[PDB]
């Protein structure tokens, strides 16, 4: 029993974190095989950030301008290239701790673990969801750039996020490991803002199933609803639309608990229209949307890595 | 910016998790140097869980009755001894991945990371706190016994918890790594219950300071309180008493934010009286008590 915000074990990723310094800027790099990936903004001064021409700034750098430190060992940079907003530093040593890995770009609503790092040293691990507005509500201080987000599927680490910036509202923006930003963000010190966010409906439903599995049923009711009537309610309360794909994905949890997905939608509809009435669900007074249906099944079944 | 429930990176502990089997029971063990630590209840059969005589059950076991698996490699048990409720299996191989470590017994209110494991394989990491009633609100299924709780301040792993059981309310009980249970619990299936739990006041205050550091001040007020009046009010909401030790511990956060501890106590009193009025504090509609003053300073 119990339901916690759980991250994947971070050990496979910890063995890849390195420190990357370029001039006065120090941030984190991800060392996989003979390449260290890091935000391309490591080459910018504060003034360069106002309107950077990364190709022009990079052509001026030599390999020896990138100091890469893996623990207390300096790696030698033997080449450098840019892919979108990520800099790829070719090093002379393959990381012996390189796990089986892939680079995957995730969709909004998908969750991942973030290994927050400073100076190439991991400091904490937490679970995030890619918000519908393409930001993440992370916990990052100055020096955290280059920290990565990932999932593990069996023995394979799927890297999905690399940290680049903090927006004025305190939320975060980054890229996939191919350097493509999530969301309409750019790596430049210019006016940027997180758009209006929405709640990840399929994830709230998954968490209500987790609550039922853990013995909380107060919110259940005799009612059901159609997908169109529920979607009219979701639109009204700034919830993401629930698709037939989401309903199919929730099938296993629907079969296990005996609560049909649309039956749980009628529970969610009543919660949106009336609130919790002083009650809590899994120790929360808010509807939690950062657990996917897969996370719920994984935690309530004990899948290991 | 941002404030998350953050666990320590688990890699140093992942390299210590092993599977321990005795008869039909399989659980997790913590392999450090040449010793595998695990709950002594691994030696119990179906007829032993109500009034086990662990000394009597253990004397009957030979080293080859303990099957220890580290990855896909069977470790050879060459000795065994019991220390309180933990079994210590001496193995013929020191764990090459043994980190710098210590065993620390924590006090209620302290937080730690849990690396939940099944069959010696880590499945997830989460943060939790030792509740005032000596239980933890963990996430553990059958087979999670032997999963450990730890902190990793300054590259040294301080192991503070080893999981043993789930109480009827769904909360969890365990021991320190010397096998001493936290709370009045016993490794027996006899009727046991978590005592009435309370909110960790010092941690709620620490989290309100985190909220102020992160730019949220809506809950502040023009009032202060005496420590004793605060406690009289707080006790009525099932909050733990706030001691002068807690006030001293909150000194650094008070100096950083400019909000006196007793002024923050007045804000807490008002939050208890009023609720949040549709507002949130650090993304929460409830007052969070699983961040210590030390965690707040570490994360901010
Ligand atoms: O290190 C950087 N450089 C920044 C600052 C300048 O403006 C930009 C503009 C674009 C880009 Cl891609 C990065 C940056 C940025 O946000 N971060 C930070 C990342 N995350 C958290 C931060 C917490 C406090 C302080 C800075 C943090
Ligand atoms: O593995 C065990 N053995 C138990 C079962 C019998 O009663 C006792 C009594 C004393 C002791 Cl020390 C252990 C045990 C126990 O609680 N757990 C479990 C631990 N944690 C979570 C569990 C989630 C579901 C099911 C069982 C879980
Ligand atoms: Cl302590």
């Amino acid at each position: 029993s119990g339901f916690r915000k759980m991250a994947f074990p971070s050990g496979k990723v910890e063995g890849c974190m390195v420190q990357v310094t370029c001039g006065t800027t120090t941030l984190n790099g991800l060392w996989l095989d003979d390449v260290v990936y890091c935000p391309r903004h490591v080459i910018c001064t504060s003034e360069d950030m106002l309107n950077p021409n990364y190709e022009d700034l990079l052509i001026r750098k030599s390999n020896h301008n990138f100091l890469v430190q893996a623990g207390n060992v300096q790696l030698r940079v033997i080449g450098h290239s840019m892919q979108n907003c990520v800099l790829k530093l070719k090093v002379d040593t393959a990381n012996p701790k390189t796990p089986k890995y892939k680079f995957v770009r995730i969709q909004p609503g998908q969750t991942f673990s973030v290994l927050a790092c400073y100076n190439g040293s991991p400091s904490g691990v937490y679970q995030c969801a890619m918000r519908p507005n393409f930001t993440i509500k992370g916990s990052f201080l100055n020096g955290s750039c280059g920290s990565v987000g990932f999932n593990i599927d069996y023995d394979c680490v799927s890297f999905c996020y690399m940290h680049h910036m903090e927006l004025p509202t305190g939320v975060h923006a980054g890229t996939d490991l191919e350097g493509n930003f999530y969301g309409p963000f750019v790596d430049r010190q210019t006016a940027q803002a997180a758009g209006t966010d929405t709640t990840i409906t399929v994830n709230v439903l998954a968490w209500l199933y987790a609550a039922v599995i853990n013995g909380d049923r107060w919110f259940l009711n005799r009612f059901t609803t159609t997908l169109n009537d529920f979607n009219l309610v979701a639109m009204k309360y700034n919830y993401e639309p629930l698709t037939q794909d989401h309903v199919d994905i929730l099938g296993p949890l629907s079969a296990q608990t005996g609560i049909a997905v649309l039956d749980m939608c009628a529970s969610l509809k009543e919660l949106l229209q009336n609130g919790m009435n002083g009650r809590t669900i899994l120790g929360s007074a808010l509807l939690e949307d950062e657990f996917t249906p897969f996370d719920v099944v994984r935690q309530c079944s004990g899948v290991t890595f």
